[PDB]
């Protein structure tokens, strides 16, 4: 039996709104922390479980808020997640990364009692839009024993990111920000064949799509999350022998599968 299994057999359906869990919010001042720029907890309430931490990115000039909606939602799913906000608004890929490295470090460290009550520290993930994306790209590099990484949108300068991580990438087809063609898909294609990797492209999408409430983003990545954070192999479904409308492309070695 898997100990770290949360929530009731999951739906598609499901996986589009908020979870089971209640989700409590915690404000991370600037001030208040090293290496990073604070941000907000989204945590489970109600609760006396423990659950996988998220550490996630804004992109370049974007705060936090950009990502509320789905820092909230997979929270609500069941995870411990921080969206930081980064040094500068201005902070590149890499030092995304560095930052995505402190605020994991912080979760596990030195977060509010209430957070830590409900954090497994053995079990963290990273994900980020946009430039962000390229830092949780560069932070799967940097540190393999995370359980998974989900660049959105994903913007980078470099294009091969050797990591083991299993990562899903969601692109979007019109995105004029970091094209797919030169973004998104060649991390797809660079990364090692033996890493569990996934691309899903949304149809007629633009950069900021993940800047609001998407239902496929919010399949894709609960279920990413949840089939290696948790173990959790309910979530294959949604990730195997996909056909969804809101795609223009999926693409997958299957390791995850089986």
């Amino acid at each position: 039996s898997n100990p770290y299994q949360r929530g009731p057999n999951p739906t598609r359906s499901a996986l589009t709104a908020d979870g089971p869990f209640s989700v409590a919010t915690y404000t991370v001042s600037r001030l208040s922390v090293s290496g990073f720029g604070g941000g907000v907890i989204y945590y489970p309430t109600g609760t006396s479980l423990t659950f996988g931490g998220i550490a996630m990115s804004p992109g370049y000039t974007a705060d936090a808020s950009s990502l509320a909606w789905l820092g909230r939602r997979l929270a609500s799913h069941g995870f411990v997640v921080l969206v930081i906000n980064t040094n500068s608004r201005f902070d590149g890929p890499d030092s995304r990364a560095s930052q995505l490295s402190a605020a994991l470090n912080y979760l596990r460290t030195s977060s509010p009692s209430a957070v830590r009550a409900r954090l497994d520290a053995n079990r963290l993930a990273v994900a980020g839009h946009a430039m962000g994306g390229g830092g949780t790209l560069r932070i799967a590099e940097q540190n393999p024993s995370l359980k998974a990484a989900v660049p959105l949108t994903p913007w980078h300068t470099d294009k091969t990111f050797n990591t083991s991580v299993p990562v899903l990438i969601v692109g979007a087809e019109a995105d004029t920000v970091a094209p797919v063609s030169q973004h998104a898909i060649p991390f797809y294609q660079n990364l090692p064949s033996t890493t569990p990797k996934v691309y899903v492209e949304l149809c007629n999408a633009s950069h900021i799509a993940p800047n609001s409430n998407n239902a496929a983003i919010s399949v894709y990545t609960i279920s990413w999350m949840k089939l290696w954070v948790d173990n959790d192999t309910r979530y294959r479904q949604f990730l195997c022998n996909v056909n969804d409308p809101a795609l223009c492309d999926f693409r997958t070695n299957n390791r995850h599968c089986q």
